[PDB]
């Protein structure tokens, strides 16, 4: 609309040609771009169409597999779509009533759905294949097939919600332990005895130990237990200060041998990230929205055969949608948990994730787990270098 | 706070304190070291833990966590100065370039924090046999604003490097801005390709007034009918060049578009910062230092005093280049349909990058054709009569 663009030429080609595929721009994005001061009109009075014509038709000699054809999709599509087709193995016939039907027949595999949508008939095409509607006889392979599937009503949304549907369970599989990983975690770290006991220690340490201004301390940055061993004993440089305040808190601390069993959740917590965990949870959240608008619609159409949408999505949806209100439900649960423990521990509002938070504890956990051995291992090493003592005395 | 503290010195821990009010409703509120103390056996635990350590003979004071330690005299290997030689380089601005700036830039991840230097000074009098690590900090931790010294002279010798690799980045910007905005070859070219299209793909899939330039690299996907080798791009190479020749200036003015389509704006924007911050904080410590009754070795407001002015000048010219080159750019994005600000230089200008290889390549398979076909025009006859 406007007089600005008030085009008026257009030389039209007598025969079918192949198809450009390109993006054109806006009649309104248009103003103060280059193209303010282009006329492809100028051209056609030079081109010599008739050749172009000859060089670019629709119809071409049997293009033979990966007596005329005709094909308009790019080249590039084209083959993406063959090797596609190839790998499917399915007539469009069959393919049109695996996606009205749900897929009843389990003829389409999740990576197969996962690829059909990277191939779904655009505007473009569906405008440049109608005309030919008349000849879908003998239309190139892949031409032919975004024809039929765009002849299928709302094919892009009856795909994304069949693939959706396939990949449900998994998805949701594939969240709730991490969830829990992070609620489990949370509580752990928050009740445990062992841990807490362990942290007054340290203090009193910390505090005997580097004294002057660095000290009188009340508390510390649960990082700090990941630089312990790096203080080394003056007896022997092996012994690091780790490995001391297990021998003692063993002596004097029984109870805190039970940290590892309190904060068993923490490992599989360390693990979890909670960026990549949301995305999994919106992947889910608005796929969920997707397929209730595509419910929606579908039901306010006429029944027909052969389209069991409504049917088999109704039904999913009635589970599905249940199914994760729940992990949603957990979700903040657990994120509301994970709060309370940071904030609990001395750390910064929400600045810290929990494969990091719980990092910390995991790392020091092992710290540990490895110390308290290198400890037994010296208290052989010293038990038989004492039954020497004895002995080499004894006999001498 | 009933407090038994030490009888004699022993090794730090090196945690990272919480402060008393960001200790309300934590678990420290249920944490009291006192009831430690009432069973621990601090005899035992001083003598495990002193800061006189052997390594018969007098013994070593080290106070310093093993880590730090380790990485301190690790440093100092490489370095082979004696403190005395460091002290006097950092207070000169390195003089004599005895500290390379790979070394400076070591140097400034162990300097003394007020931490090291608290629990240093119980021991001032007892420097002499005071492990070398632990001598070191102490050392440069007596200098005056080592850390702020320090990163200022890390800066002053990083300054060229970085306004270099910076300008011809910025300038790749402007020219290439420049160069697409007014090419010839490029509007004319553009022009048929909008032909081609409103004429092949008919419909309501023509009547385009224009494209998004990635359009371009796509061209070479629309194949021949009467060869699948011969693509779209080809031929329009072909008609382009005996219909609009001024289009074979197309490289030329378009030359420093590939050195252009390198250049990264986020990455750049940093490099941008770190010199603007870096000169702050630089200048900042001059005046501060300026404000510092004069002595004998510190050289620092007359070496600085003498950089800054010549760097502010250096730099005050790249934050001018810089903004024309990121006015010249918006036009230029906004010249060819993009969207405002959603497209970075390395993106934009790639587009065109990976056009001018796709056309480079295909004037070139025009050729291979041209000759293989002139060659079967002429060797169709050295066999179609020497079989007669």
């Amino acid at each position: 609309m406007g007089l600005a663009l008030k085009k008026k030429s257009i030389p039209q080609p007598t025969n079918a040609l192949k198809s450009f595929n390109w993006s054109k721009l806006p009649e309104n994005k248009l103003e103060g771009t280059v193209w303010t001061e282009i006329d492809d009109t100028k051209v056609f009075k030079i081109l010599d169409l008739e050749d172009l014509e000859r060089t670019f038709s629709a119809y071409q000699r049997q293009q033979d597999f990966f007596v005329k054809e005709l094909s308009v999709i790019d080249g590039r599509r084209a083959q993406n779509c063959n090797i596609l087709l190839s790998r499917l193995k399915l007539s469009n016939d069959e393919i049109k009533r695996a996606i009205l039907t749900m897929d009843e027949q389990e003829d389409l595999p999740k990576d197969m759905l996962e690829q059909l949508l990277k191939f779904v008939p655009e505007k473009s095409d569906i405008d440049l294949l109608e005309e030919h509607k008349h000849e879908l006889d003998r239309m190139a392979k892949a031409d032919r097939f975004l024809f039929e599937m765009s002849r299928i009503n709302h094919y892009q949304q009856r795909l994304q919600s069949l693939y959706f549907k396939k990949k449900f369970a998994e998805r949701v599989a594939e969240v709730k332990p991490k969830v829990e990983a992070i609620r489990s975690g949370s509580e752990e770290v928050f009740r445990s005895g062992a841990l807490k006991q362990l942290l007054e220690v340290v203090l009193a340490f910390g505090n005997y130990m580097n004294k002057g201004q660095r000290g009188n301390a009340y508390g510390f940055k649960i990082s700090s237990l990941n630089k312990i061993a790096d203080t080394k004993s003056s007896i022997d440089k092996n012994i690091t200060l780790l490995h001391y305040l297990i021998t003692i808190v063993e002596n004097k601390y029984p109870s805190v041998l039970n940290l590892n069993e309190e904060l068993r959740d923490i490992p599989q917590a360390a693990k979890v990230n909670m960026t990549e965990l949301d995305k999994e949870i919106s992947t889910l959240r608005s796929g969920l929205k997707a397929v209730e608008t595509e419910l929606e619609y579908q039901k306010s159409q006429p029944p027909q055969p052969g389209d069991k949408f409504v049917s088999v999505v109704s039904q999913f949806i009635t589970v599905a949608s249940f199914s994760f209100s729940d992990v949603e439900d957990l979700l903040a649960e657990a994120k509301d948990l994970f709060t309370k423990a940071v904030k609990h521990f001395g750390e910064e509002a929400g600045k810290i994730q929990p494969d990091e938070f719980f990092g910390i504890f995991d790392q020091f956990l092992q710290a540990v787990s490895e110390a308290k051995q290198e400890n037994e291992n010296m208290r052989k090493k010293k038990e038989e270098e004492e039954r020497r003592a004895r002995m080499e005395a004894q006999l001498k």
